[PDB]
């Protein structure tokens, strides 16, 4: 009897094991072991967790225990000292679109979801813990350095709450500490349908029998859909701007409206969905409500998967990709689909891929108004400006004309994210996505950075000069081990994205390592995978590889121009085409004949 037992945030189902599509929470995908990947679950360990007490209290928590005989860095301070910079020029990734830090995001939402601990609205613990900044319970704050500005202008902490566990949510005592994963594991569309049979079907549009997902009824985009607005009051959208009042938006997946290039994103995918539906009722009269809505779900969930497989991957692992994905043999039962806890950190790389400023273009791609170019931090949780500035058009140009941030050892995180983040629960643009990040890898009870390396066997640096020939930086390899001491110490989401990038790739060798490991699970343990025998029929996977992101924009937007290519760099007008020369999705084999 390992640790089998606990099973408490999880559900009431059956499974019918012949039925063709996905459950809404992931469970039955395993014939063997029905749990295996749903949602509600803890994120799998591939390490033991490391704690400070061995069960739950994260290093740093009791300053005057240490890890491996020193004090851990504060999360603030590292990324003063480190992921911080200054001048935004040269800072451009040349060989990538927008689209291909958007597009990370979107696969992130999918996979895996930790929410922070609630237990308490009419609670002077979530008083207690901003405005006090005292330590307790889930109240775990990053305390700001001697010498931070934020300390002058903002008070002696950042509220931070810890994430979620299984098991309950009020104190428990034996085993480790496992976090919880609210999404499926699945790479399937769940940020669109959802994860929970509750929201699934308050997101269906059940008054009438073509199988669409609800829109919105306030607002239209010169004749296309948006996601309907969000029913709880009060919400993050209307307080950036009160005079607006515009909330925040109703889809799949909770984190929707954070920044307003991912609410666009979810818009294009929402009316894709209906798209396909009333395409689908077109040839096949007969099929009812559930059917469309299935069979439409189906498909999208397949699209996310070639997107993702075929042309975001390799460009993201680059030489590695054949080392940690070998081509498709079929499904394999013995395969844990479930992301770990780890990936959560790792894919989180993206954070360093994301730009200072978001642009609107007009038909010929040029500025779209004379406040074309905006600062990121003014996009946080904001609906507004797509509903009462112009519509999705000119955000998508934007995601397919300008590019994505590199990463830089010199430069990380922009401090769009670093100093002026907005969280949904509080009401200042002040946060910093780095030092959160790294605190909560601590919450996560993460093992050090070369744990990681030794498990994707890769050196382990224990010297500064051996710092220095792995990280092939010697300023940056000091500046971290002045800060933790010893390179056993050092977090893992900084360790990682410190080292250099991997040829061909945007991402270095043990970030590659964890990230393909994962990956290659999700495919290989994924019985409802599109390539999968048995999915889809042979016509309908001809059908399928000719999708690309450029023609769902062209099926979906007023946008007449696209690149073939979407995800590298691409210049107007050179690099774009008529939307008349993209691959079209044919949907005849999805035609049925009953007599
Ligand atoms: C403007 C762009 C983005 C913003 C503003 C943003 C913001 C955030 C915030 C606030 C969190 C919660 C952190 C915590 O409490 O621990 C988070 C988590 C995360 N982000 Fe980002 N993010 C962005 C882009 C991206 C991109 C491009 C990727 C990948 C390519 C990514 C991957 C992740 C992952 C994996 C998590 C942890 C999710 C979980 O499992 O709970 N993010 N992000
Ligand atoms: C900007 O990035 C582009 C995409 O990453 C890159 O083009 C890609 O170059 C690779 C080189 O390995 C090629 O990869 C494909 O090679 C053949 C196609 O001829 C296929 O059999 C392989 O499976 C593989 O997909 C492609 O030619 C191309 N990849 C794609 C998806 O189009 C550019 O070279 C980069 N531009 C600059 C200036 O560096
Ligand atoms: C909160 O949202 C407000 C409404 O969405 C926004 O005000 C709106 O934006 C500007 C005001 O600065 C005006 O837009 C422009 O409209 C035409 C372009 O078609 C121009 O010819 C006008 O000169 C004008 O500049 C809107 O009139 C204005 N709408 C309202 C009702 O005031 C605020 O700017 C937002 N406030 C914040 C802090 O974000
Ligand atoms: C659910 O679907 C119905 C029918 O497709 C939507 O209503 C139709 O679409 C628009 C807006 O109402 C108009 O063309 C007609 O008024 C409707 N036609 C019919 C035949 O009803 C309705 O908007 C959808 N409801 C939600 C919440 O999305
Ligand atoms: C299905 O997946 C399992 C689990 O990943 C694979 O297991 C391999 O088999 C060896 C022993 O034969 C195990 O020690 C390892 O877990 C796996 N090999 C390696 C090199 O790690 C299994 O091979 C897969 N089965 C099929 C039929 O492909
Ligand atoms: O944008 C987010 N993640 O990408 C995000 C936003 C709010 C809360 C948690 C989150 O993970
Ligand atoms: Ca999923």
């Amino acid at each position: 009897s390992w640790e089998v037992g606990c099973g408490a945030p999880v559900p009431l189902v059956k499974c019918d094991e012949n039925s063709p599509y996905r459950t809404i929470t992931g469970d039955c995908n395993n014939r063997r072991s029905p749990a295996l990947g749903a949602a509600n679950r803890a994120l799998a360990r591939w390490l033991p967790a490391e704690y400070e007490d061995g069960l739950a209290l994260p290093f740093g928590w009791t300053q005057r225990k240490t890890r491996n005989g020193f004090r851990v860095p504060l999360a603030r301070e590292v990324s003063n000292k480190i992921v911080g910079y200054l001048d935004e020029e040269g800072v451009l990734d040349q060989n990538r679109s927008l689209l291909f830090m958007q597009w990370g995001q979107i696969v992130d939402h999918d996979l895996d979801f930790a929410p922070e601990t609630e237990l308490g609205s009419n609670e002077h613990s979530k008083t207690q813990c901003e405005e006090y900044c005292i330590q307790g319970d889930n109240c775990f704050p990053i305390m700001f350095p001697k010498n931070d500005p934020k300390l002058k202008t903002q008070g002696k902490c950042m509220p931070f709450f810890r994430a979620g566990f299984v098991c309950p949510t009020p104190p428990y005592q034996s085993l480790a500490r496992e976090q919880i994963n609210a999404v499926t594991s699945f790479l399937d569309a769940s940020l669109v349908y959802g994860s929970e049979p509750s929201l699934a079907s308050r997101l269906r549009n059940l008054s009438s029998p073509l199988g669409l997902m609800a829109v919105n009824q306030e607002a239209w985009d010169h004749g296309l859909a948006y996601l309907p607005f969000n029913n709880k009051k009060p919400s993050p959208c209307e307080f950036i701007n009160t005079t607006a009042r515009v909330p925040c938006f109703l889809a799949g997946d909770f984190r929707a409206s954070e920044q307003i290039l991912l609410a666009t994103a979810h818009t294009l995918l929402l009316r894709e969905h209906n798209r396909l539906a009333r395409e689908l009722k077109k040839l096949n009269p007969h099929w009812n409500g559930e059917k469309l809505y299935q069979e439409a779900r189906k498909i999208l969930g397949a699209f996310i998967q070639i997107i993702t497989f075929r042309d975001y991957l390799p460009i993201v692992l680059g030489s590695e990709m054949q080392k940690w994905i070998p081509p498709y043999q079929g499904y394999n039962n013995s395969v844990d689909p479930r992301i770990s806890n780890v990936f959560t950190f790792a894919f989180r790389f993206g954070h360093m891929e994301v730009p200072s400023t978001v642009s609107r273009l007009d038909e010929n791609y040029q500025p779209w108004g004379p406040e074309a170019e905006l600062p990121l931090h003014t996009l946080f949780f904001n609906t507004w400006r797509i509903i009462k500035d112009g519509g999705i058009d000119p955000l998508v140009r934007g995601l397919l004309a300008k590019k994505s941030k590199l990463m830089n050892q010199d430069k990380m995180v922009t401090s769009e994210l670093r100093n002026k983040l907005f969280q949904p629960t509080h009401k200042i643009h002040g946060f910093d996505l780095a030092a959160i990040n790294l605190q909560r890898c601590r919450d996560h009870g993460m093992p050090g950075y070369n744990s990681w390396r030794g498990f994707c066997g890769l050196s382990q640096p224990k010297t500064l000069k051996g710092l220095q020939t792995v990280l092939k930086n010697k300023i940056l390899a000091k500046k971290l081990m002045d800060l933790y001491k010893t390179p056993d110490n050092i977090d893992i989401w900084i360790g990682g994205n410190a080292e250099p990038m991997v040829e061909r790739g945007r991402v270095g060798p043990l970030l590659a390592c964890l990230l393909g490991r994962q990956f290659q699970q999700i495919r290989d343990g994924d019985r409802f995978w599109w390539e999968n025998p048995g999915v889809f029929t042979e016509k309908q996977r001809d059908s399928l590889q000719k999708v690309s992101f450029s023609r769902l924009i062209c099926d979906n937007t007023h946008i007449t121009k696209v690149p073939l290519h979407a995800f590298q760099a691409n210049n107007y007008p050179h690099d774009f085409v008529d939307c008349s020369t993209v691959d079209k999705l044919d949907l005849s084999p999805w035609a049925s004949r009953e007599n």
